Formats: structure tokens, sequence, C-alpha cells
């Protein structure tokens, strides 16, 4: 009897336990949802395979999102197993380290900010057209964000107009796909520890910051974030699209450190 | 099973069965939250008594937030029944008639100015200030707010200039109370009867927001009853649209 | 050939020459605008009459802005000096002083929140009500405001629902206004002695800003000018930061 | 005299006497700047040169910014003439077409979202970079937006997600060359007809529409967006950075039409 009963529900980016793909999906498993995955590149399937299957499913495709024939591919295959998709999370965003270490300018370049839109950006709206064909009447697509889009953050450089850029993508997917009672929005998350962010220097300062400064004093976890995207994806949000909530402690709304 | 199982909660501006308070309690109530009701004066009692013995409640406190010494008795009253509360819900929005109809300068007083934000902004941190003795570490705060805080609104008036304070003091609030693990939100709602202005705003919304309807009171009563819980545990500060998307969108073009 | 000649304008709120008032009616008055200044008690007036000449000015008047006659006194007796008026800086700003330090709730109280409202919110639309049958079709209302309206800040508290109402205020006289061709809107300044948390603020703001200094008086007052100017003829319901880009920004990290 | 005596400006995107650019050029001759002018087309060289002429220039550049080469070479001869910059006026933007007609999803293509990105905000902060090394300690770099970064507006589509990928770098430049002097914002210009416009289908009901509803109850006017952009660029806006000013007549802070 849980919120997300009987509802279908694709997810990308669950890399590993740390994912907040992996939040969704224990949050979506936990109220009924049935579910299925996506990975990059052959070698990583028994990976998404194993995780799914301690979330009840052995539903799992390939999708690169920089590839035209692997999206429509994804759907295709998708529709062999399902009729219809009731629910889309898009966690995904990438660019070159070296656009996001040091100085905006000094790591920018036209290849490395097209990367960055190209993944992080465009991947979501373009999933979101692929799927249509086959979306339920009242079904649900979340993306990821950071506050990042909103307010420069230190090294976030060339993804702060890449998270913009897929914020505002939100609005106009909501504008389109409403029309066919399709929902559109995103979660702009806190700071979340992941394998991917070691190489991310000032990581370990900015969970300090929030945590000393956030309205609740603590970071936010997967579990936290995870049940707020099932919320979204669920009936319970029908009232709700174009929206960007944050699920920050309330990071978003102070001035810290003053 | 249900997501508000065990939580006790209380919820002021219930007027009638089409109130987003009503919405909100529909919701809580099949989540499994105990629910407790306030009423301004005895000539609303018979009403919100027999709306909290629908919900199954029959805790029904008088409160009228101009004054002080009501919002003291109402936790009094209420700790009375409940050691502690763990959520509350404020729907109460007033401005006298003049300062919602015609042109904002024209219709403006100092008078209707101050009773719009007394009741309508400063309302909220004060029953939230009431309440903290007996509220529990992990309550929810939950206001009501509306988009004409953020943009003009034609007729909204100083209800605008109220709403907007109220949507600062969830984010003041929200600091204030933290440490304690104490979350505050609001929900912006879109609009929800029969003025001629209202019928107008009703259809610009149905034909211009994102889903092409207006939104219900399951819609919002959903949205809150999810603020009100433990899934909403990372979530504080924040004013959360409920409203078919229309916020944001540049419609009628 | 100043960018505001010929322009008349009246400055609330000049206290010092460390005022941003006293910053805009430089620049005002560089540009080539005639003033006009108001003041709060008899104790002050040969003060005011003193920075009011070294502008070139002999026009000063008592307002209140608690007061309502005082209000409505101020344009009949400005109205005996100029037939119409250009500009006006609302520049005004208090809550009881318990009501901006330490905890929000701890600093909360009715008559708090009532007074912070009604001096630094509804006294701006209060004044434009009382100037428009003197205000000519292109005249322009500034107001001050800060970020506490936008963000949960340390000390602000109650201050910054005031702010958030002030800046409502703002998109409601602009439409209120606009027609005749009116415009109105805020400069969100950054901070500018006393305070040992304010010397923390701005520290922060040096530090963090995009351009790792505070604001002057003179930045203020320049962008006042410029907003108050025909420059600016297509610039209404703004809220414009000046604050060296600090809005901008996650700072400290 | 003028309140931009001695300045030096470079302005992008002046088409014809009827571009924001024009406006801009012309409110900063009118307030003692020296001007420098890029155009896009040997075919475009004389019409632009006839424009620098009435601004009392003949520094006029060919610059196409889908061009690392052209971007780094605009500089390159801008150094031979001038010894420092002051201001630089960005005000360029593009999209195929269709990903600006019709709905959003429609026009939707990986290459279309790439070409509106490059062009419309990519090249922003790639001609800040470019321009870096003779920037003046109080240089003022100023784009050109549009509501549709916050809002969805009907036909706007993918120029939305440029234009909020755009004021995202205004932000993120703003703290890059910061600490060295500069400024760096956006005017979010209300809509402004020009061949161009027509069409764009929709325009003239866009015009009629912020012609009803905005508070002032007309359109803007490019002098209007040019002496605000005047003052931008100004020691009058030395307190001013990572601002996204509109000057639409007021239009973004009401909801029309109701
Ligand atoms: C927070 C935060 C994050 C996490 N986050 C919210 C993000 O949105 C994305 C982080 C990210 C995007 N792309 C890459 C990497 C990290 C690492 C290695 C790589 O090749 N590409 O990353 C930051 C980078 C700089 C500053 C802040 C942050
Ligand atoms: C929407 C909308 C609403 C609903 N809403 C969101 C509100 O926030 C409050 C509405 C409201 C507040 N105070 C009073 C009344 C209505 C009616 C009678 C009375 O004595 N006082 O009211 C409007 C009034 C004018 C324009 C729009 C709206
Ligand atoms: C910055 C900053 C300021 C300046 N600012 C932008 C303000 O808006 C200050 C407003 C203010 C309001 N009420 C009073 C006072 C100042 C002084 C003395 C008094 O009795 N009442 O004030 C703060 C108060 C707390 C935290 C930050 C700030
Ligand atoms: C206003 C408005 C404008 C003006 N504006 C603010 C813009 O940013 C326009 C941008 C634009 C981008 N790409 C192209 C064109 C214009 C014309 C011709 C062409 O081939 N490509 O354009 C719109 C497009 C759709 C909806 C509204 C608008």
């Amino acid at each position: 009897m849980g919120f997300l009963d009987g509802k279908r529900i694709l997810l990308t980016g669950l890399l590993s336990n740390r994912s907040i793909a992996y939040g969704i999906a224990k949050a979506c498993k936990r109220e009924g949802a049935e579910l299925a995955f996506t990975y990059v590149g052959d070698r990583f399937k028994d990976r998404i395979t194993e995780f799914a299957a301690e979330f009840g499913s052995e539903l799992v495709f390939p999708c690169d999102v920089a590839d035209d024939a692997q999206i429509d591919a994804l759907f295709a295959s998708l529709k062999t197993h399902w009729d219809s998709l009731d629910g889309l999370v898009h966690s995904i965003g990438f660019a070159p380290r070296e656009a996001i270490a040091g100085d905006f300018l000094d790591g920018l370049t036209r290849e490395n900010f097209r990367i960055a839109h190209d993944i992080s950006a465009y991947s979501f709206p373009a999933l979101a057209k692929a799927a249509l064909p086959m979306l339920s009447d009242d079904a649900s697509l979340l993306t990821l964000s950071y506050l990042g889009a909103e307010r420069a953050i230190p090294n976030y450089n060339t993804m702060g107009l890449a998270k913009a850029a897929l914020e505002a993508s939100v609005r106009y997917l909501a504008v389109s796909l409403g029309a066919k009672g399709v929902r559109v929005n995103a979660i702009s998350a806190g700071p979340i520890k992941t394998l991917a962010a070691s190489g991310i220097k000032s990581f370990g300062k900015i969970l300090d910051f929030v945590e000393s400064n956030s309205p609740l004093k603590r970071n936010v976890t997967i579990e936290q974030v995870g049940n707020a995207g099932a919320f979204l994806l669920s009936d319970l949000a029908s009232g709700v699209t174009a929206e960007v909530m944050h699920v920050d402690s309330g990071f978003n709304a102070v001035v810290g450190g003053m």
C-alpha cells in the first residue's frame, strides 16, 4: 500500500551505494514502485544488475547520453518490457575536471563548455523527448541540480552554467509535456560525498561549511534526497511541476559564515 | 502503515470543506496523524467542531491570532491533551476587503496595512514561539502563501506585501528553530468560491499553467502532509510551489 | 548639463554625512538636481538645515512617518515651494534593538514586529500616496533595502521580514503608479560606528564579495542618482543590488 | 563632462540602427566614450564602418565567435590601437530557427542545443577570457539576456536554456575577474523590434502584451536599454557587479493578463 504502488520508474546515475540514485531507488522500492536502471559501457552490467536485484528488479539497460542511438535504443528496449513509463530519474552531470578546479577562466575552453552542457543539461530534455511516446498520462520526470546554478560557488565553475541551463530545461519541459499531463521537476540537492568528489579539493570544506551553517546544522543524506525524489515522482505531487525543490538542510536560504 | 503515523498535528485556518486546511487535514488523517483545530470565536465554534468530528477529533480551541493571550492559552490547553506537538499548519490570511480590491495605492491605509501584516504574517512566527516549549525536536511547521508575494498580481495588493513578510519569516524561523531539528516551510499554493475577478484568475491559470488545470485542495493537502512528515526531513526554509507550474511561466502571450 | 538637471528631489533619512541618504544627495546635487529634506524632531532641525545648506537648499520639513498628519502636511508644505516633485528617496528603516540582535524568536513581540513593519515598510507607499497629487508624470521613487529580505542573515531577524514586504511594495507601487509614468525601484545596498557583529559582516563581505571590497555611500549614491534620472526611464519594479556582487555568491567555503 | 569620459569600449552585435548595441553605442558616445566595433563576415565590413564613422570611430574588426582564432585575433588587433579596454558589450545570441519556434521538444536536437549555447552563452566568458590581459583596473563587461532565462516564454525554448547559462556566466565571470577590479553584469532587456524578430511569429503578440501589462504600459526603447548599458559600463556603477538588471518597463515583476 506504499505511495508509489504499481509505478514504473526508470533510474539513471546509480554508480554506487553513495549515489543519489541509490537513495531514490531505496525510497521508490519501499513505496511499491517497480524499477529499472541504466548503465554506461558493457563492462558495468554485472554491477548495475547486482544493484537492480537488491531492489527486486532485473531490468537494466545501456545508455551513454553522449550518443543519440543509445538514447533511442534505451527506450525501444524498455518498451519490450514496459508498455508505459511512469517515472524518470535523471541524475547525471559531468564536466572535464579542469573546468571545475581552480579559476573559472583558466579551466574554460570551448570543448570543456560543450561537453559540460551536452552531458549535464542537454541529456535531460533529450531523455524526455525519447521517453515521451511511452510515458503514461500522469508521468513524472525528475532531474538533479545544485545550488551552484543559482549562485557562484568557488570551483563549480562551468558546471554552474550547465546546471542553470538544466533548471531552465525543467521549465521548458514542464510547459511542453504538461499539455500531455506529464510533470517535470528538479531537486536541487545539498552536497553528497561520492567517489567522484575525492578529486574535488574544496569538498571537505563545503561539507563542513554546510554542516555548520545550514538551518538544520547537518549535511543532507541520500535517504532525505531519496524520499523527496519519491514524493516528486508520486501522485502526492501531482500539483507540482516546473519546480526546483531544495533538499539541502535549508542551506540555500541563508547567508552562512558571518 | 501510513507516513504520518502517530504524528500530532494542529491546524489553524479551517473555514469550510473547501479550505486548504481542509485538504491538508484530510491528507494528514489518511496518512495516520492525530489532529487538533483552532477556531476564531464562538461564531465559528460549531463549524469547526463539526469538521474536527469528521476527522475523528475532539480537540478544538479558540484562537484569534490578533490576541497574544489567546495564542498562549491555545498551547496551554493543548498541553493538557498532548505532551508534545509534531506539526503546525498555518493557513490564516486576512486583510480588510478594501485593501484587496481596486488599486493598491488608492485603497491603502496604515490600519489596513497594520491588520494584514498582523494577521497574515506576524501570526506564524508568533504561534511558532508560543508552541516552542512543547514542540518535538523533529516538528514541522507549514505556512500557506501565494505568488502575489513574488510578483505583483492585480488586486492582491497589501496581501502581496504581507505574504512576502510571511515567506521571509519562513526563512528566519528555519534558522531559529533548526538546531533543535525543527523544520519550517511554506506552500505557495495556486488559487482554489465565486468572485468576478477570481473567476478570471482561475480561467487564466487553467489556460496558461504548464498542466492546464487549477490545483485542488487534495494536491495541496498531499504536498502539505509530505512537508509535515519525516519524508521531508531534508527540507526546511523552502517555499514550495503547488500551483500546476503556474509561477514558472509567462502566461497569456 | 548633469543628468538630473532641473529635477526636484525630496530625501528622507539624512542623519549624518555617513548616511546612504547623504551619498545620494551628493550625487544628485553633482548632477544638477534641486534637493529638499525631511527630518524628525525639533532637536534635529538645525543639523538637517545645515546639511541642506551644504547642498544649496533651504527646504527642510518635519515628518515623523509614524504620523499620518505629518505625512500629509509634508506635501501640503512642499507644495507651497514646488509645483511638482520629480524624485523621492526613502531611506528610513527601524526596528527596536532587541528585534535585531540575537535569536529571531527571542526578540519577536507583536509591538516589535508592528513597529518595524510600520516604519520600515508601510511608510514607503504611504509617502508615495501623499505625494501623488504633486508627482510629475516621469517622477521616480527610490527605496533602500538589504539582502536579509532575500535570505536569512544572522542578526537581521525582524527587519528581514520588513524589508521583504518593502521589496514587494516596490512591485505593487510600480503597477499602481506606472500608467501615469512614475517609476519605483529599490537599491539593495550592502553594509557601509558601533556593532561587533557588524565588523564581522564587513570583513566577510570584503573577503568574499566578487569585488573584494565593501560598497561606499558614493557608489550607492551614484546608483541612486541614476535610478532617479531619465537614464533609467526603462527601469521600474526593480531591486538593484549595489553590494560589490555579494548577493551573487556562496562565500566562506 | 560625460559620465563615460575617456572610456574605451568595444561593442559586438551592432547590425543596424535598430540593434540594442546601437542604442548602447549611442548613449556611450554621448557620454564621452571612444568606441570600437565587431562585425561578422566581409560582406558587412562596409555597413559597420559607416556606423563606426557615425560614432566618430574607424576601429572595426571581424569576429565570428564560433571561431577561437577570430576571438584571439580580435584582441590582438584591438591591442595595436588601444593600450587597454574599459568596456565590453556582448550582444549576440543565436539558435537555429526551429529551436525557437513551436514546441520546445519539436526543435530540440543535440546540434541545435550545441549551436545555441556555443554562440549565445559560451561566447561571453570566451570574449572576456581573450580580453583579460588588456582589461583596465576598472573595466566593465556587459551582456544582454532576456526574461526567457527566468520563466518559460512560449517560443523561446532552446534560447531560454542558453540565456540561463549566460546569466550564470555573469556570476562566475564576476567572481573570476572581480579581484582585479573588473565588473560583470547583464541587462535583461524587454523585447525590442528588429528585422530579425519579424519573424518569429509571436513577436507582435509579445509586444502588445508587454504594452498592456507592463507597469509602465509601454515597450522598452533601445535608448532606454542603451542608457542603462551606459550606466553599467561607467564608474557610476562601480558598486554593481554580478547583476542581471531588468530594463523592460517592469514587465518581469508582474503577473500580466489577469
Ligand atoms: C558540490 C560540488 C560537486 C558535486 N556536484 C553537486 C555536482 O553537481 C557535480 C560534480 C562533478 C561534475 N563533473 C565532474 C566531477 C564532479 C568530478 C570529476 C569529473 O571528471 N567531472 O562538484 C563540485 C565541484 C566544484 C565545487 C563544488 C562541487
Ligand atoms: C488569489 C487571491 C486570493 C486568495 N488568497 C490566495 C489569499 O491569500 C487571501 C485572500 C483573502 C484575504 N483576506 C480576505 C479575503 C480574501 C476575503 C474577504 C476578507 O474580508 N478578507 O484573494 C485575492 C484577492 C485579490 C486578488 C487575488 C486573490
Ligand atoms: C548590515 C546590517 C544593518 C544595516 N541595515 C542594512 C539596516 O537595514 C539596518 C536597519 C536598522 C533597523 N533598526 C535599527 C537600526 C538599524 C539601528 C538602531 C536601532 O535602534 N534600530 O543592520 C543590521 C542589523 C542586523 C544584522 C545586519 C545589519
Ligand atoms: C522576445 C523574443 C525574441 C528576442 N530575443 C530576446 C532573443 O533572445 C532572440 C534570439 C534569437 C535567437 N535565434 C534566432 C533569432 C533570434 C532570429 C533568427 C534566427 O534564425 N535565430 O526572440 C524570441 C523567440 C521566441 C520567443 C520570444 C522571443
